Formats: C-alpha cells, sequence, structure tokens
C-alpha cells in the first residue's frame, strides 16, 4: 500500500556507500528534489515481508526522521527511496567537526533523535538498530534518525544473531544479548549509548572490549563513563537508560521532558 515510485522518475547521480542490503545512491526525483535510494541487494532482504510493511512505514511522519518516501518493487533489485541527508551519518560528523562542537549543539543533537524517538514511540514502532550510524546529518546540521524498522528483514546470520560479528552488541540490553527481547525499553537503552557517542565526540563504545566481553561485561554491571563534555545532569539522562530492569528505564516522552528542563537550566 506505500507509494510505488515510477523509477523512471529517478537519476542517479552519486555513490554514497554500501550497507546491509548493499549499494545506496544519491539522486533525484523528477529532476528537483534530492533522494537516497537503497538498491537492495538480492539475497540480503526478506522482500515480500518488508513489502508488506511498508505502509506502516512509510505513515510514520515527522521532521527528525528521515522519511520513507515510497519504493519500487516492480523490478529486481527493488528500491527504497528515503530523505536524502547532505552531511551523512551522525558517527562521522561527530568525529569530522570533533573540535567545533559546542555543549548546546550537543544537547541540542540528542533533542532531535529523542524527538524522533519519542514519536516512533507513541506509535509502538520499534528502531531496533538505533545508533549514531543510523542517524544523519542534513546541510543545516539537523539530526534525523534513519533505518528504523529495517533489521527486522536483514538476511544475514552475522547481523540477526545475538552473537554474529554484525549484531549491535555495544547498543543491546541484556535482554535483548539474553532473551531477543526488543521492546520500546530496548530502543532507550541505545539512545543512553547514542547520547554517549554525541558526547564523546564520536568515540566506540566500550572500545578495547570485544562484542562478548562487552556483552559479559554489561550484564555484571558494566556502564559507559561520563565524557568530559557531558555535565551531570545530562550523565544522569544518559545513564537512566541503562537500568538493568527494562522497566525501570525511562520513555522517550520522559527523556524529552528532561533534556528540555536541562536546556532551560542552561
Ligand atoms: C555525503 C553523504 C551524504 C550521505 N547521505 C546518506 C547516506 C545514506 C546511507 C548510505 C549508505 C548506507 F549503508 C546506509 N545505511 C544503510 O544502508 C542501512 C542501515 C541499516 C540497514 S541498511 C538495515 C539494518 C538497519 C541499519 C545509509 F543510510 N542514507 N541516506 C538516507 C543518506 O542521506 N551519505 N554520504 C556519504
Ligand atoms: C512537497 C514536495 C516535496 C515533498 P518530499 C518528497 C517525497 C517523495 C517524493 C518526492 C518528494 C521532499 C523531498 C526532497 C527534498 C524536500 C522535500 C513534500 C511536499
Amino acid at each position: 500500500g506505500s507509494w510505488e515510485i515510477d523509477p523512471k522518475d529517478l537519476t542517479f547521480l552519486k555513490e554514497l556507500g554500501t550497507g546491509q542490503f548493499g549499494v545506496v545512491k544519491y539522486g533525484k526525483w523528477r529532476g528537483q528534489y534530492d533522494v537516497a535510494i537503497k538498491m537492495i541487494k538480492e539475497g540480503s532482504m526478506s522482500e515480500d515481508e518488508f513489502i508488506e510493511e511498508a505502509k506502516v512505514m512509510m505513515n510514520l511522519s515527522h521532521e527528525k526522521l528521515v522519511q520513507l518516501y515510497g519504493v519500487c518493487t516492480k523490478q529486481r533489485p527493488i528500491f527504497i527511496i528515503t530523505e536524502y541527508m547532505a552531511n551523512g551519518c551522525l558517527l562521522n560528523y561527530l568525529r569530522e567537526m570533533r573540535h567545533r562542537f559546542q555543549t548546546q549543539q550537543l544537547l541540542e543533537m540528542c533533542k532531535d533523535v529523542c524527538e524522533a524517538m519519542e514519536y516512533l514511540e507513541s506509535k509502538q514502532f520499534l528502531h531496533r538498530d538505533l545508533a549514531a550510524r543510523n542517524c544523519l546529518v542534513n546541510d543545516q546540521g539537523v539530526v534525523k534518525v534513519s533505518d528504523f524498522g529495517l533489521s527486522r528483514y536483514v538476511l544475514d546470520d552475522e547481523y540477526t544473531s545475538s552473537v554474529g560479528s554484525k549484531f549491535p552488541v555495544r547498543w543491546s540490553p541484556p535482554e535483548v544479548l539474553m532473551y531477543s527481547k526488543f521492546s520500546s525499553k530496548s530502543d532507550i537503552w541505545a539512545f543512553g549509548v547514542l547520547m554517549w557517542e554525541i558526547y564523546s565526540l564520536g568515540k566506540m563504545p566500550y572500545e578495547r572490549f570485544t562484542n562478548s566481553e562487552t556483552a559479559e561485561h554489561i550484564a555484571q554491571g558494566l556502564r559507559l563513563y561520563r565524557p568530559h563534555l557531558a555535565s551531570e545532569k545530562v550523565y544522569t539522562i544518559m545513564y537512566s537508560c541503562w537500568h538493568e530492569k527494562a522497566d525501570e528505564r525511562p520513555t522517550f516522552k520522559i527523556l524529552l521532558s528532561n533534556i528540555l528542563d536541562v536546556m532551560d537550566e542552561n
């Protein structure tokens, strides 16, 4: 039921790299509108499964979400057409601009993401792979959340298994590592790690630990340290995302309220 975009209306212009579904390109729709085009590599996605639920994903509409514009399913490979973000992913943006950010801008980035996630939460829609690498930055510095829900359609045991080399262990709460129990609260945990990515200016969480060591140690209570640029109030917010027990973690509505309160204080 999604918008079936006419592939004749797409002009491919540049390569944007490769991800879990293969090649992604920058292009235009009807000669005018910038778009990103995922060309879904054969065998990389549960395609019929994705097509069944693409309209739900398209119905997610929020300024801080990288919008799914539509799909092209009448040939092989299929295409997913989304909003284009000229400054690329947030992790590289943090690392490339590390020495220019003021602390107010770090908090604003967190707010952008929190707004998107509060919206997803209100629609009972799980991201499942929230991390700085899956946030993108537009030409005016606005951060938006991308690739929400797509984890569910990946065909790659290294990504889908919690002991696979590609699974997002460092963004996962204990109940995901142990029971594959995804919920709004596993997105909350990941958001806390994302806040840490932002305030550390793009450091790798649990650097020097392997994935299995990270899993072992977070299950025993290890938590990420306070980045130098995070105030105590900011750290309290990200740390609240990491309660061992999922039902003790806040909602995104509460987190957004906490972030706004810090802004008001400053
Ligand atoms: C200068 C510049 C601008 C720019 N802009 C964009 C790049 C990409 C993009 C490119 C390559 C990618 F590999 C991915 N991620 C994925 O494909 C997947 C992630 C996940 C998948 S698939 C399934 C499981 C969950 C996570 C991208 F999102 N997208 N969008 C919307 C852009 O606007 N890039 N650069 C270099
Ligand atoms: C009016 C015009 C464009 C848009 P979106 C769009 C979605 C799918 C296909 C084509 C366009 C848009 C896309 C790129 C840049 C700015 C807006 C929304 C209202």
